[PDB]
């Protein structure tokens, strides 16, 4: 409570990717640079988005989060600055690659599982 792991992460306003450490608990996924870190780099709440799988140009094992019901519109996700001040986060999209085939499978059929498992998921 459900899944924990390194994954790369593309960056909102432009390109540029990051490793960070993922953690998928309470419908949300929370991120952070260091495993040693002690507050949070941003929080994805999952709730009404979806995940399909993508072929990027140069990363493998990837996949996307967004929104269905409102395109165009900024996620809802809160993220801190470099100066630890915290602002809303600008990503219309969220790209993320794994570090094996098999801890991709592992991920997609475990977010898919917390989303799927929301009372208000239908
Ligand atoms: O542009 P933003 O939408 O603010 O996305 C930002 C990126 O900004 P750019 O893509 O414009 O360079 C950051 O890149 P950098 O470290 O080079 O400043 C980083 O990639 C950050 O990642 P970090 O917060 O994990 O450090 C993102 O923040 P997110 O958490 O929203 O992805």
């Amino acid at each position: 409570p459900d899944r924990e792991g390194w994954l790369l992460k593309l960056g909102g306003r432009v390109k540029t990717w990051k490793r960070r450490w993922f953690i998928l608990t309470d419908n949300c996924l929370y991120y952070f640079e260091y495993t040693t870190d002690k507050e949070p780099r941003g929080i994805i709440p999952l709730e009404n988005l979806s995940i399909r799988e993508v072929e990027d140009p140069r990363k493998p094992n990837c996949f996307e989060l967004y929104n269905p019901s409102h395109k165009g519109q900024v996620i809802k996700a809160c993220k801190t600055e470099a100066d630890g001040r915290v602002v809303e986060g600008n990503h219309v999209v969220y790209r993320i690659s794994a570090p094996s085939p098999e801890e991709k499978e592992e991920w997609m059929k475990s977010i898919k599982a917390s989303i799927s498992r929301d009372p208000f998921y239908d």
